[PDB]
C-alpha cells in the first residue's frame, strides 16, 4: 500500500505531504502525499480549497523565518474546520505537513 509522507500524526482521517523546500519556495508533489482514512465530503472540499492558501502561508513563514529548515519547530495553521501542522523537522530539504479535521471537544459540546 502507500507509505506516509506527512508530519507524524495519529489523527484520522489525515492528509499528509512532504513539500520540497527550495529557498522560500515550497513545491507540492502528489506522489509525496496521501490520505489516511476517509474525509467527509465537506472536509475534503475545504482541504482542497484551502491548500493553495496553506502553501502560501507556509512560504510566508519561510521568508519571515518562522519556519526554519535547520530547526525542528511545529507551526499551526487553520482552515474551515481543519487544523494544519507543518515542520521542516530540521531537514534542510522539506516541510512536512499534516492536515486533519479539527477535533471536536466532545466533553464540552
Ligand atoms: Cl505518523
Ligand atoms: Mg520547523
Amino acid at each position: 500500500d502507500r507509505p506516509w509522507w506527512g508530519l507524524p500524526c495519529t489523527v484520522t482521517p489525515c492528509f499528509g505531504a512532504r513539500l520540497v523546500q527550495e529557498g522560500n519556495r515550497l513545491h507540492y508533489l502528489a506522489d509525496r502525499a496521501g490520505i489516511r482514512g476517509l474525509f467527509s465530503d465537506a472536509d475534503a472540499y475545504h482541504l482542497d480549497q484551502a491548500f493553495p492558501l496553506l502553501m502560501k502561508q507556509l512560504e510566508l513563514m519561510l521568508t519571515s523565518g518562522e519556519l526554519n529548515p535547520r530547526h525542528q519547530h511545529t507551526v499551526t495553521l487553520y482552515a474551515k474546520g481543519l487544523t494544519c501542522k507543518a515542520d521542516t523537522l530540521s531537514s534542510c530539504d522539506y516541510v512536512y505537513l499534516a492536515v486533519y479535521p479539527t477535533p471536536e471537544m466532545k466533553n464540552l459540546e
